[PDB]
């Protein structure tokens, strides 16, 4: 079994790309954000970068941020852009590149639901003058890139509930068929009732979650780090909030 | 002030074709799903359209869809089928579709459509904007669609949210496009209230009941006159299944309230 929490993901210095996916709604965001807090501790620069067409980085820590890079206020480490890339994700392609020329230590990507995650990679395993040539070997890079498993891996959010989970089934499965790395899952929106309430909804709610949560551990326990955040009475917004969100991804929430 | 239900939807015949948009996970599907149940009941027929890569429409009534309608099991009236259509030629298609469709004899259509993103584009499509017959035959196919879409009497959005700030300031965001482009919307509906139950005292319940509502009271001070403000409460289990879908779709037609 492995440690319900992101310490390794702090411990993998060689992770250059990390990115966050899941279904709609299950805090992408919420997540990217202070996962990048708890990378910015221990890295030397962390980009936080957004490709949603809309941006909630900016909502997510009241700060405007653009196409140009900028330092999350509170900080002197954490950076945060917001940008636009059979060939909607040639511009995609370029946005990596490019960016990885820059000398952050560590990105985090925040990305549109599996949807336009999922395309990308339908793309290398698609294509099969020099400017034909010179594309494809700059795909060829960045793929060979992504199934570098000291460079890339993805982090996958969900909440417990069924199309979610079925959602990270597949997920986990697609990028196992790229040969793309990925170990940790983050069940969110976790509702524990407080001990000694005694509460219909909340119980029996807890009671329907934790029939999700048991198959998640029971399935991906051994070969995944199973994180396991609760759901906050107030949104987790600001600086502080999402620092102290953030903590729980690393050492283990239990009440 | 309005209604708090979905009746004029029910009762405006006219309506053709019927989007369901919000956020992601506020339960745009849930409510799709629950509303042509509903009108179902009152029309000839009725097509749930789902182009969601996703397959959400046969995990929500456990049953296999695809580009070709079918009877929803447990249904004689109602149909789903789940397709897919710069971004130009897509937008191109979606409008394929949406012609395509719109020739068949079902009397409603209620699509299932994606996060304000992807239908938005294709929105911000028209006004931007032996063979070459076909060039044309486009363009005239395009006023067609975006027509339709600014005919009152034909098309309107539905808005699904819940009551936290993203979601919110989305919802702003999308009744606010819909306006500049001339589209109808009067429905919101507000999606996973917590209703403590009465009597009940709970930290966590009541304060989170708190919360919403100081969203709530704003949902209806700013909307309240120009639009039914449906409030949907939260189950406790996923709300799957004809039946499941059946029981909570009435909630839509008949306001939930529990006593405070
Ligand atoms: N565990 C939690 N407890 C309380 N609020 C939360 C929690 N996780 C997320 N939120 C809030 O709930 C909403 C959704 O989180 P968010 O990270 O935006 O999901 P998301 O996956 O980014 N949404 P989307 O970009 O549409 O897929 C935001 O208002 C968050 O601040
Ligand atoms: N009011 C409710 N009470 C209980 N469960 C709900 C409620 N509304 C939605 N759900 C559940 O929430 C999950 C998501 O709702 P769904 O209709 O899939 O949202 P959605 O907006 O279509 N998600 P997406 O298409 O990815 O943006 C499903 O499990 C629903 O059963
Ligand atoms: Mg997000
Ligand atoms: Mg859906
Ligand atoms: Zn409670």
């Amino acid at each position: 079994s492995m440690e319900p929490t992101l310490q390794s993901i702090l411990d993998q210095r060689s992770l250059r790309w990390i990115f966050v996916g899941g279904k709609g709604g299950v805090g992408k965001t919420t997540t990217s954000c202070s996962l990048a807090i708890q990378l910015a501790k221990v890295r030397r620069s962390v980009l936080l970068l957004s490709t949603d067409p809309a941006h909630n980085l900016s909502d997510a820590f009241s700060q405007k941020f653009g196409k140009e890079a900028r330092l999350v206020e509170g900080f002197d480490n954490l950076y945060a852009m917001e940008i636009d890339p059979i060939d909607e994700a040639m511009s995609f392609a370029e946005v990596l590149k490019q960016v990885n020329s820059l000398s952050y230590e560590t990105i985090v990507f925040d990305t549109a639901p599996t949807g336009h995650t999922l395309r990308f990679l339908q793309f290398p395993t698609v294509l099969e003058m020099e400017k034909l040539d010179s594309l494809r070997v700059t795909i060829s890079e960045v793929n060979a890139q992504f199934k570098d498993e000291r460079l890339t891996t993805f982090v996958c959010v969900c909440i417990p509930e069924f199309l979610s989970l079925y959602e990270t089934e597949r997920m986990i499965q697609e990028l196992a068929n790229y040969g793309i790395d990925t170990h940790c899952i983050v069940v969110n929106q976790l509702l524990f009732p407080k001990p000694g309430s005694d509460c219909e909804q909340c119980t029996a709610r807890r009671r329907m979650q934790k029939k999700y949560l048991d198959q998640i551990e029971e399935l991906y326990d051994e070969e995944f780090n199973v994180v396991k955040m609760p759901l906050l009475v107030e949104e987790v917004r600001g600086k502080e909030r999402l620092e102290k969100f953030s903590e729980m991804l690393i050492k283990p929430f239990v009440p």
